[PDB]
C-alpha cells in the first residue's frame, strides 16, 4: 500500500451526527477511516448530554479510550461508570452501550476492525 | 468487557539500542485482542525512540504534551489532540524535547506483537 504518515489535529474533522434506532445525541469524527486503514479504523465519538448508544452487540470487538468526561457504560447486567483515562475492551458479541448522564460532552476514541465499517 | 484506568496498568521501562527514557503500558494485549493491540507510551523529558520501520502500521493519538515525530528526513512536532497514522514500512521515531512527560496511545495490528 501507500507510504507516508498523516499527522492531524482530530478537531480539524467536523463531528457528524449519528442517528439510528439505538443511537441519539452522538456525533462522530472519522480519524483513520476505510479509505486509508490497512486493518482497523479510529473514530472519535462525542456523546452530548443525555445522549445514548443503546444496548447492542455485533460480531466485532471495540477498543475504546475515554478522552473527556464521565461515561456510563451499559452492560448485559447493569451499568458502570468510567471517566477520562479509562480504556474499555468489548469482546465480539458482548452486549454494550453508552450513555452520558452529565451536563457536558463526553469524548472517547473508538477503534474497530475495518470489517465492521467506520 | 474490561473497564480499567490506564494508569493502573503497570508501565514497562523500555531500554534498547534505539529507545531510552520511554515507558509502555499494554492496555489491550495479545491475550485478549482478536486483531489489534492498544498501548500507552510515556516519553520522559529527553526520551527517544530512534528511527525504525516495520511491516505494520501505527495508529496513534497524542494524549499529553508536545511530541516530536521523526520522519525519514527531518521531524515535525505535534501536541495533545493530534492523531498520527504511520503507514507500514515508513521510517518513524519519537522524541520529547520538553520538560514534562509526553503520553500517547498507540495501536498496532497483532502481527506486530505488543
Ligand atoms: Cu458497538
Ligand atoms: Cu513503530
Amino acid at each position: 500500500g501507500p507510504s507516508g504518515m498523516i499527522l492531524k489535529r482530530a478537531y480539524d474533522v467536523t463531528p457528524q451526527k449519528i442517528s439510528t434506532d439505538k443511537v441519539r445525541g452522538v456525533r462522530k469524527r472519522v480519524l483513520i477511516g476505510l479509505k486509508d486503514a490497512p486493518n482497523f479504523v479510529m473514530r472519535l465519538f462525542t456523546v452530548e448530554p443525555g445522549g445514548l448508544c443503546d444496548r447492542a452487540s455485533h460480531p466485532w470487538e471495540h477498543e475504546i479510550f475515554v478522552l473527556k468526561g464521565k461515561l456510563t457504560v451499559l452492560k448485559e447486567q447493569g451499568e458502570e461508570t468510567v471517566e477520562e483515562g479509562f480504556y474499555i475492551f468489548v469482546e465480539p458479541n458482548e452486549i454494550h452501550g453508552f450513555r452520558n448522564d452529565t451536563d457536558s460532552e463526553v469524548e472517547f476514541l473508538d477503534l474497530i476492525p475495518k470489517e465492521g465499517g467506520e
